This record gives structure tokens, sequence and C-alpha cells, in this order.
């Protein structure tokens, strides 16, 4: 059983599941102070409800929204979304980057009780709970990052939710996490290790899959921002590929954004339209399905990474 | 007329005026999120409310709060606390530093907005409206900065609400600042430029309190945080003899917090009650102007700085 914004519901529920998104929340919460600018919560649940709507007919059926209280998450208005939709929202716990005095201050203890709260009890006030522990990391390591992995690795160990990261500007970040996870006693298959972009070493990634932890190729890092030049999103779609061909397609997890290449969050509260995906959250199935097709990549597999996949990583596993 | 969080006053209503004060809002809004570590709404405004009779006990009538909504205001339980402890509260608009990218990807024209929305119209939808306008700016001079530092000259000059600012780590990065709101067109004396501490030179601050500014000696940075050693607030509190000496008590404002040496804000989140201000927000009138007195600093210049000049700064002017 999976914690949907309306609830519990089964593993074979689930269905076509779009992970990775940021459904509301763009503002930051500067709506509630400035809806003549940002728009009112109505309308914003309206473009949001006719988003669903296409993605829903497009076949997915559920989708997991990472936004954490620190950075505008309005479970209410997701529950809303949900119900007029017809398609299951799950919601997460955890922290972004950079997070308040408030949080930032806390120790492994305390950052631990405050995930549980949010799986166990809910979110403030709404009797919604949790069913995935998010934990976003930018550029250098520090002692704070080692911590809040280390809280949400004990909130998954004690309720089997799942855990999913961004790797920050280290090389080979993601060893220095899964060290973390490892001295915790979490189970690898419990863990997303996400990544930004296509740069990193096939090496690298094939033995953190070979360790059997998930491989995210799942975000774009929030930044008001070229060397590497501009790749397209068909030939990030072939690292895919290539992690299929090497043994690897149990191990994936990828989000429109990735592929499209920016951050839809950032998108929507910027100037330019230029920056927009025409295709919405129905990206992946529209396109992006269709090209791994072509690209020979067998249909069964396609329906492992965007099915199967999420529903064993979301299903609470102890 | 002031705008105070029950509405407007006279400026003889003011009376005995502490500025650059946080209420309450040290949480960031997670006291929403978890009430049972960062405690209730009910029992915050009960923390409070006893402050803040203390405070009136000992000769205090206004207090000016500071917070903008990035860092947790919240204007409600300030207008509460504000009848339950009869002392007038000014509720600030403007942005902490490192805004979200919301209002960090704004331009002068929209952010000059969004104030004018915080001063004309309320804040929220509580109907309440800011007094002053805050700017927190750290270290590095940023583009951003300017910006923000512009868009408040403008509904400064709009409005006749004042400013007040922090100054980065630049060197007279205040000059810099000046230079902005003098080719915005808005008279000095509209504005405050605030300092960390005692380390400026004297030569600078007396410079800029000679072009109409008025000197913030007012507030500690928020951070998680040597060298120039520990001084002691008697040592700061010297300062405040020495501009007066030169000249300027007319242009002086100083907080609690300046003073004692350390943010009152994240002393509230912290583990260290080592760090807390014994006589909170009364150690102005307990123990400074005490001290001052003694330095032979003449009761009526003491009332200029506590009564006279927050005053005046407060009153609308154009």
């Amino acid at each position: 059983r999976i914690n949907t914004v309306r609830g519990p519901i089964t593993i074979s529920e689930a269905g076509f599941t779009l992970t990775h998104e940021h459904i509301c929340g763009s503002s930051a919460g500067f709506l509630r102070a400035w809806p003549e600018f940002f728009g009112s919560r109505k309308a914003l649940a309206e473009k949001a409800v006719r988003g669903l709507r296409r993605a829903r007919a497009a076949g997915v059926r559920t989708i997991v929204d990472v936004s954490t209280f620190d950075i505008g998450r309005d479970v209410s208005l997701l529950a809303e979304v949900s119900r007029a939709a017809d398609v299951h929202i799950v919601a997460a716990t955890g922290l972004w980057f950079d997070p308040p005095l408030s949080m930032r201050l806390r120790s492994v203890e305390e950052l631990t009780q405050f995930f549980l709260r949010e799986i166990q009890y809910g979110i403030e006030d709404t009797g919604i709970r949790a069913g995935i522990i998010k934990v976003a990391t930018t550029g250098k390591a520090t002692p704070f990052q080692e911590l809040v992995l280390k809280a949400a690795a004990r909130a998954s160990l004690a309720t089997g939710v799942p855990v999913t990261t961004h790797t920050a500007a280290s090389q080979r970040d993601g060893e220095q996490q899964a060290a973390i996870f490892e001295s915790e006693g979490l189970s690898p298959s419990r863990v997303c290790i996400g990544h930004s972009d296509d740069t990193d070493d096939l090496s690298y990634l094939t033995a953190l899959a070979a360790r059997g932890y998930l491989i995210g190729l799942d975000h774009i890092p929030h930044s008001a921002i070229a060397l590497l030049g501009i790749r397209s999103w068909q030939t990030r779609a072939l690292l895919i590929k290539a992690l299929i061909d090497q043994g690897y397609m149990k191990q994936i997890l990828v989000s429109n954004d990735w592929l499209f290449g920016f951050s839809s969050y950032v998108t929507n509260i910027m100037d330019v339209m230029d920056r927009v995906n025409p295709d919405g959250m129905a990206f992946i199935p529209l396109r992006v399905i269709p090209f791994l097709r072509e690209k020979g990549v067998p249909q069964e597999t396609l329906a492992g990474i965007t099915v199967t996949n999420p529903a064993r990583f979301l299903s609470p596993t102890l």
C-alpha cells in the first residue's frame, strides 16, 4: 500500500507513473502574498487539472510530486487537483537545498522525527501522509548534507518509504551518498540517486546500479542561470538505452524535466515562454517512448520503466 | 499617520520605540508543519505577550518588526499579540537576502508593485498594511541587490514610507547604496543604512550621516556560524556616544540585537540558552540607557534617539 494524497492505494492501482514532478508551488508560497501577480489558488488548480487530464488521456495514472515544505509544497491543493483530474498523486517529505536555519540547525535525531511526522501522522493539519522522502543537495559537500542523508535513511528504515536524492557538485558524489546509506543499514533498492544530466561516466553509473541502487535521470537544479554546448533530449534519451543495453533496465527512474532539459518549476516563474514544454507532463508518453521504440527498445521494457520500476520503488519494503 | 498592525496611529501616540525586532516567525513557517517541535501558534503568542508586557512596563510603547514574507512574517499573529499586550506594532514589506526564485526572477517594476501592494492594499488577505520597507543584503554585491534597492526607493517615493537596509560584505557598501537611492531621487532622510557591528570607519559613518542618511546600528546577520575577538555590548554602546559626540544624534537608530551581539531570531531555533538575553526587548531601556547616562549622555539626548528619531523616520514624508 502506497500513500496518496487521497489515501492508500494498492500497487496494482498505480499504473503508469510519472516521477519527480512539481505540480504546483512554483511561487514558494508567494501566491498567498501576491495573488495579483502569481495568480489565485483557483486559477492555479485550473491550470493543473487541465494538464493532468491531458496526461491522463495519454495514459498516465499516477504522479510523484517531490515538493517539500520549504519550497512551497501545498498538499491540499494537490488533493483537490487529484480528485478533479482523477489521477493519483503521491506527496513528499524531505528538504530542499539550503533549507531555513530553523531546520538547518536541527540534529539527525530531530530531523528523523520531522520526516516520520509527515509520513506517519500527516502533513500539517491535513491528515495527508507522505509516500516518499526527498533530499535535494547542491554543489559543495557539507556536513549538513550528511545529516539530512542519515535522517532520511532512518525514516526509511523505520517506515519502508523510499528515498530519492539529488547528487551534489562533487565527483561520484553518489558513491559518497551510497556510503551513507549503507552505513545506516538501508537497503539500496530503497534509494534513488538522482542526476541532472548525461555527463556522468557510464562506468560510474553502472557500478552504482550494480550495487542495487536506483539510478535517477531525474532532475534539473533550480537556478537563476554552455561549455558542454546544448544537448538534445534525443541524445539524453539515448543514455536510457545504454543503461538498458548494459542490463540495468530494472534500476532506472527518469523524469520529463531531466529529458526536456529545463526545470518546469523555474519555467513557471520565468518571463520566457520560450523555455516551455509544449507537451507538458505528456512529454514522456507522447514523444519519448515513441522515440525509444523507434531506436529498438522493446515495449515491455519501456513498460517496465514507466510502470514496474515506480511501483516497486514506492511500495514500502522492509 | 503611521500604519500599525491594528491601524493607523498618530506620531505622538508612538512614544518610545524599539526598532528592527523579530517578534515571531523564527521557524520560517515550519511551526505549521511541525508544531510538536516548534510549538503551537498559541504557545508562541503567549511567549511573545509575556515579553511585550515586560518591555512595556519598562516604558516601551511601540515596536518595529522587520520580518518579511520570505522569512516567516505572520501579521495576524502580530495583530493578536499587539492587542493582548497593548503595544503598537509596525510590520514590514521588503525581502530578505536570498529570496526565492519566484521573487528573485522579478523585475524592478514588478518588485515595486509587490511592495506597493503590501503597503497600500494590505498583507495577504489580512487588510493589515506595512509601515516600513526592509532590504536585507548579504555579502558579495549582486545586480539583484541593486534591483531590490531601486524597487524599494520607488515604493518609498510613491508612498513616503521609510526604507531600512542591511549593508553587504563590500567596503563602504553603504556608499554604494546611497548612490542608488540618490539616483532614484529619494531623500536620504527616508533611508536607514544598517550595520552589523562597530568595525566600520567612523569617517565613513559620519560622512554618510553628513549626507542626511540615518545610520543604523541595527542588526546581526542570520547565520549558522572571532578574529576581532569578542566585544562587549558596553564597547558597542560607546559607538553611539561617539556619533552623538560628533554631532549626529538625530541620525541614529539602534537595536537590542546589534548591542547584545546576537541575532534573537536565530537564538530561538538554536539549542543553546547560553546565547539568550536575559532582558529580552527591555535590554535597551533596562541596561543600555542607564549605561549611557552613566557615561555622561544627557537624558534628552537618549530620549531623542528612542522616541524622536523613530517617529520622524516612520512618519510618511514626501
